[PDB]
């Protein structure tokens, strides 16, 4: 199996969201990732390709000998993903301490929205609550509407899945140390407020505001921002940096001496009102053209669809193919032992011809 | 050092944005980072500088290269987060690191990756989400995109893959002696970050229509509604029981209403919601939904977040300096993490040299 995780070994407790998605990561990077699921949902082959690279076992956990079977795979293994509400694996007898004893070696990942405890720990959520709570969402968005959700990727994955990683990870480096595992508590709430640190800090100095809409990188810097062009599509300017700014007012065929300063917030509307109309008098494919190679800072905003026919994207491989439709490769990328492309979705598998195999 | 990475050694080549940022979690599950930056720069009051040791040194200077060459001797991890060919012509390429400690962890964070035509052009966080399909995914229908700060490229697809990239190197390490480079390129941990819309748009159950999905903001059963007060809530009622006890809670039979996922009538549903939701302030929604799975939350401003029981009772965040600040992530039953120290000002690289031999 390829990739610098191989030989690592995972049980993964079917869930949703950030769970399967860390399990993917694990997978993709050559760990041997078994999934237990429940009967109650059995099916063909799964069209759900976050299921990569997955051997998928069925075991009834309510009954004796589902639990039993379970208990044998948590024993040969480095890591449990389980990602249901505190105290469901406890009430399965697949809790830590239940898991403590047929393997203290066991990297115990525990998945959540809210946490183990508190009050809203009992509370059903999806990414939209938990980014709701800490200060995230509001801070999404156009200044003159209501927040607007960045789909799920800041709670599930960002500040949920990459999180569990990392603990997970974090926790196997700990175990070459100790000879023991341990119990990573993975809160999106909590990830997804490291993953916002920077605008802790800048709001701590002055430098970012409550205003939705009025800072830096939120959409309100006329030089961070998208704008429409004259076929109704997009580029992204992120010309921060006056050197950068000043290369893309060049392609623009703006003159400095005509606009107000970059960073005089107090005539940004002038200038937003300067570079909108100088985009949106060419297309898209125009200016993609006028500034490649440059540090202007302006790139198409490609849709999915247009992603697969982008140069860079071909060139280094972002995408297989796989079932009409592309997916993204493993990342990051490892010079000596590297990823392979990922096995897709197999058919269910017999849980005692896995303990075999093991 | 308190956390699970207690005894690595990690040295940060200073940069700005993911670099720092994964630097900052290692720091934070007790790893020891020493970061070098440049002397034309006391106590630097970015906190994301926090759980570091600051040095500065000319690494053009032939004394900075030496003092640089002989810490990523001594260490476990480099970061560096420059455009690529740069660290080559410092002589701190992972060619000449090889040479010195062929044991090392060469992490190299950019956005556009290591070659290809792009590699060497100038970008920020919304260059690298506009090229591979994601920024074009976020916003309302009839508007331009907007980006989701700068949370999905430099962190989410950034820093949190260059971090799964060191810390996957080290187990690798542990088997077979050696280190080796991870090169992450926002460009390709956010396409993994989305894999779940790929997933979806394979299976015909994402579009390419902005605002016209289950998790943009199209679904009325997922997005934020504005209440009497001007606040907003957050409805995420995705599964239909949880749909049912929101509706409930609202006062709306759910006899009234189209079908929770008929889509041609969403924008009918929405204004049905809509007026419910304004017709109370926030804090009577959050009161209402508490202790419930209708998946209705307060949506909170960063300057109220101190205040939500739920924040305060778990520590989710210390106070610093100015303010508030998240305590580390994820966290540890046996070797727990510590408050981050805070940026401490610039030491001589020597002293750190002895601390390490
Ligand atoms: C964008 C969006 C997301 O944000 S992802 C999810 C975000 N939240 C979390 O993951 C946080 C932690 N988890 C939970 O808070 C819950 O899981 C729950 C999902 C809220 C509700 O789940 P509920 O149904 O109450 O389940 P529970 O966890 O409390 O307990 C369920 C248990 O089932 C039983 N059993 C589990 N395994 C087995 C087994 N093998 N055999 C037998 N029984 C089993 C346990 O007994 C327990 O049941 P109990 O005893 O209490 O009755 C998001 C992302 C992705 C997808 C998505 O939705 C879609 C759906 C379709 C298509 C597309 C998207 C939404
Ligand atoms: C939201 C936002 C973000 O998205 S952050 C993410 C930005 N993207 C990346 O990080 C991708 C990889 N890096 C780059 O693409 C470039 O680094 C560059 C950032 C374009 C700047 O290009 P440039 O300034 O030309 O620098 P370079 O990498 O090409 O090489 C410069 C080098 O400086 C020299 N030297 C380094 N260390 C030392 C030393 N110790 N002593 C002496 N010299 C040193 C190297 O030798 C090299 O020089 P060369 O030989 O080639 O001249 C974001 C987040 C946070 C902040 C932010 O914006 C701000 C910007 C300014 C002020 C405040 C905020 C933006």
């Amino acid at each position: 199996m390829a990739g610098p995780l191989s030989g690592l070994r995972v049980v993964e407790l079917a869930g949703i969201g950030p769970g399967p998605h860390a399990a993917m990561i694990l997978g993709d990077l050559g760990a041997d990732v078994v999934r237990i699921d429940r009967p109650s949902s059995v099916d063909g082959i799964s069209r759900d390709a976050m299921l990569r690279n997955r051997r998928i076992v069925t075991a009834d956990l309510k009954s004796d000998q589902g639990l039993e079977l379970a208990l044998k795979l948590i024993a040969k293994a480095d890591v449990l993903i389980e990602g249901y509400r505190p105290g469901v694996t406890e009430r399965l007898g697949l809790g830590p301490e239940e898991c403590a004893k047929v393997n203290d070696r066991l990297i115990y990942a525990r998945m959540t929205g809210w946490g183990q405890t508190g009050p809203r720990s009992q509370q059903a959520g999806h990414d939209i609550n938990y980014i709701s709570l800490n200060g995230i969402l509001h801070a999404i968005g156009r200044g003159d509407e209501r927040p607007v959700p960045p789909l799920n990727l800041v709670g599930d994955f960002g500040g949920g899945s990459m999180f569990l990683l990392v603990g997970i990870l974090a926790a196997l480096w700990e175990r070459q140390s100790s000879g023991k595992g341990q119990v990573v508590d993975a809160a999106m709430v909590d990830g997804s407020s490291v993953l916002i640190q920077m605008m802790w800090a800048m709001r701590a100095t002055g430098m970012w505001t409550d205003t939705r809409g009025a800072n830096m990188l939120d959409g309100g810097a006329p030089y961070y921002d998208t704008y429409e062009c004259a076929d109704g599509r997009y580029v992204a300017v992120g010309a921060i940096e006056p050197q950068f700014y000043a290369a893309m007012l060049a392609g623009l065929g703006l003159d400095a001496a005509e606009l107000p300063p970059q960073n005089d917030r107090a005539r940004w509307p002038e200038l937003r009102a300067l570079l909108t109309e100088a985009f949106a008098s060419h297309d898209r494919d125009h200016w993609g053209a006028v500034f490649a190679n440059s540090d202007a800072c302006v790139t198409p905003v490609l849709a999915f669809g247009e992603v697969h026919n982008e140069p860079h994207i071909i060139e280094r491989n972002t995408f297989y193919e796989a079932n009409g439709g592309w997916q993204p490769m493993p990342a990051p990328r490892f010079s000596r032992t590297a990823s392979s492309q990922p096995r897709p979705p197999a058919a269910t598998i017999d849980i005692e011809a896995v303990l075999t195999d093991w």
